[PDB]
DNA sequence: CGCACACTCGTGACTTCAGTCATGAGT
DNA sequence: TTGAT
DNA sequence: CGCACACTCGTGACTTCAGTCATGAGT
DNA sequence: TTGAT
C-alpha cells in the first residue's frame, strides 16, 4: 500500500531533495553557526507548512529532504528557506560578515530533485 | 540527466492521476484517442514534458517532468480544465452520461518520482566522508 | 580557460524590508 | 571574495 | 445512513469563459 | 448520476 496524504481536493505524497551552497563556497557553517542554522531552518519550515524529513548541514552546503503539499510551490519555499535563514544568520552571527560582506550568505542557485517515498513495485500495484 | 535553468539545477518528475466524474467508463475508442491528442497538445502549450501517458476507460495516468517554476495546481488545472472543455466540444455524446458540466472527478493524485527511494536518499545524506 | 549554478552587473517581486526568488548578459 | 553539492 | 478524493451545496480565481483550480461543510 | 486509480 502507498503512503498517501489526503487534502481537500487531492491525495498526494510529495518529497524533494533540496540543496544549496554558501556564497563563494566559504566553509562557514560550523559549530554554533551550523547549530543555529538548524533551528532557523526548522522554524521557517514549520512556518511554511513543510515537513523536514532530513536535514544535514556541511560547512559549505545544506541538504534537505522535504515533504510538502501540492500547494507549496518550489520557488516560494526555497525563497523562504534561504532568504529568511540568510537574514537571521547574519543577525545571530555577526562574525559571518568577516568572510561574507557582500550582502549574501548563499549561492544564488538551488538544486532540487523529486523523490519517490514508495517503491516502484508499490506504485505499479496502485497504478494497476 | 540533470536539467539547468538560470538559477537552479533540477530533476522533477511526478505521477499524475485523475478519474472521470462518477467513475463512468467513458474514455474508450475514439474518445480516448482524442483525449491523448488534447493532453499532448495542452502539455506542449504549457511546456510540460509527458514521459508516459495512459488512458483507461475511467481514469488517466501521466508521468510528467517539469521545471521548478511550474506549480502543481496550475498544471493540473491546465491539463484537466482545458481537456474537459475540449472533450465535450469534440465529443458531445459525452453529455449523454455527463450532463452536469463535469467530465472529471474534482480530485487529483500526485506523487513525486525519482531514480531511488527517500530511505536510500536519506542514508546517502547522513554519510559524509 | 571560459564559463555559469556557482563570479559580476542589471531588471522586478516580495519577505527577511534583507536577501532570496524571478530574470538577461558579460566574463 | 567562485570553482562544486 | 455516513463518508469523501471520489456525491452535493457553498465561497472565489482564471482559462477552457467552461470547468478546473483554490476551498468548508453537509451527507 | 460516485464507490476507487
Ligand atoms: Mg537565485
Ligand atoms: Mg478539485
Ligand atoms: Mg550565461
Ligand atoms: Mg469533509
Amino acid at each position: 500500500p502507498l503512503e498517501m496524504k489526503k487534502g481537500r481536493g487531492y491525495v498526494y505524497q510529495l518529497e524533494y531533495h533540496l540543496i544549496w551552497c554558501v556564497k563563494y563556497r566559504h566553509q562557514v557553517l560550523v559549530g554554533e553557526v551550523a547549530d543555529g542554522l538548524k533551528d532557523i531552518l526548522r522554524d521557517i519550515a514549520a512556518q511554511n507548512g513543510l515537513e523536514v524529513i532530513t536535514m544535514e548541514v556541511m560547512p559549505d552546503h545544506v541538504h534537505l529532504l522535504l515533504s510538502a503539499t501540492p500547494q507549496q510551490a518550489i520557488p516560494d519555499f526555497v525563497k523562504a528557506l534561504k532568504g529568511a535563514s540568510a537574514r537571521r544568520m547574519f543577525v545571530a552571527y555577526p562574525q559571518l560578515k568577516e568572510k561574507l560582506w557582500g550582502g549574501n550568505l548563499w549561492n544564488p542557485s538551488y538544486c532540487i530533485l523529486t523523490v519517490s517515498e514508495n517503491t516502484r513495485a508499490q506504485i505499479q500495484k496502485y497504478i494497476e
